[PDB]
């Protein structure tokens, strides 16, 4: 089993260390290992080396992926890989755009986009300003639903190289990616069991009436039972969690017929014309 373990730091810093010393685990597991450190890779944001990118992932059995905290979530680049992974990895588009290959004597996609994968993450700051990372981690997973293992978080973490039990953590991290990925279908989740009970999240976006789990979209209620929390929600909400199958149907469907609606909008009179007074209204400043 081929472990591909990815770090977003700085050469040679803390992420390239947690990372190696999870493909360090991975190997004492069997796995051949691989690592790619992100400075040395071009990416563009969503409107380069990313296609690169993109193929050593698809050829590794798992994924170790550590990203240092910024603002209390991953960094834009790891959000910009995010963005990028919508119009290539959806699980759902690529069901569907080889479904259609095969019927209409089209040429098959990549097969590989569609196998099974697993991915564990680690998110690595340097104080406790660390409430969203988990989340934005999980997000890359969901797209092409790679089954996450671990999503761990390392608050206080600028001396974490000479804090040997979290070093320790990560090499076991290394371990459970290595292993989940000799049996993909047998693997078993092996992190926090947080609020959510479906996504494992405890990010939720709250309205009367509607707590979201911030990650799996599903809509429920929000509970505080002394202190604990805990999240219920009514199981036909489970046909719409953005990281089923199920759900990314819908998902997509929606999106066929709102962009039907927008194609169709867009040769009104209406649209035309607002279009042209904000054109006429003012143009965009740019650098020298
Ligand atoms: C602009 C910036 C914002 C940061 N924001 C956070 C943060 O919100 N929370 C946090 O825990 N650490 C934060 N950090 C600390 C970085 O996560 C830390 O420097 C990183 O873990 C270093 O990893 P490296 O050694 O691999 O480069 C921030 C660092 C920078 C430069
Ligand atoms: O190393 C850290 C560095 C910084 C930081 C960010 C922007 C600056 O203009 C600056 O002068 C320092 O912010 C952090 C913020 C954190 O929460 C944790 C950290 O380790 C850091």
């Amino acid at each position: 089993m081929k472990i591909l373990g990815i770090s977003g730091g700085m050469r040679n810093g803390s992420n390239d260390g947690m990372c190696i010393e999870a493909l360090m685990g991975a190997k004492e597991m069997g796995a051949e290992v691989e690592f790619i450190q992100l400075q040395n890779l071009h990416i563009e944001h969503c409107t380069d080396d990313f296609d690169w990118l993109l193929d050593k992932m698809l050829d590794a059995d798992g994924i170790v992926f550590s990203t240092p905290i910024f603002e209390k979530g991953a960094t834009g680049l790891f959000h910009t890989i995010t963005d990028r992974f919508g119009p290539r990895m959806d699980r759902g588009n690529n069901i569907i755009g080889t479904k259609i290959a095969e019927e209409t004597g089209g040429t098959a996609p990549d097969p590989r986009i569609l196998k099974d994968k697993v991915i564990s993450f680690m998110s690595v700051g340097g104080s406790d300003w660390v409430t969203r990372t988990q989340c934005d981690a999980g997000m890359l997973a969901l797209t092409p639903m790679w089954k996450v293992i671990d999503n761990e978080v390392f608050p206080w973490a600028l001396s974490i190289l000479v804090e040997d039990e979290r070093v320790a953590r990560a090499h076991q991290i290394g371990r459970n990616i290595a292993e989940a990925a000799k049996d993909i279908e047998h693997a078993q989740y092996q992190g926090d069991a947080g609020v959510c009970p479906h996504c494992h999240s405890r990010n939720f976006h709250l309205q009367d009436g509607k707590a979201i789990c911030c990650l799996c979209g599903l809509e429920g209620e929000i509970h505080n039972e002394g202190g604990k929390y805990s999240f219920t929600f009514p199981a036909e909400q489970l046909e719409h969690a953005h990281d089923t199958l199920s759900g990314k149907f819908i998902h997509g469907n929606d999106i066929k017929e709102n962009t039907g609606k927008k194609i169709a909008n867009m040769q009104t009179e209406k649209y035309k014309a607002r279009q042209a007074a904000y054109r006429a209204f003012i143009t965009a400043t740019v650098p020298e």
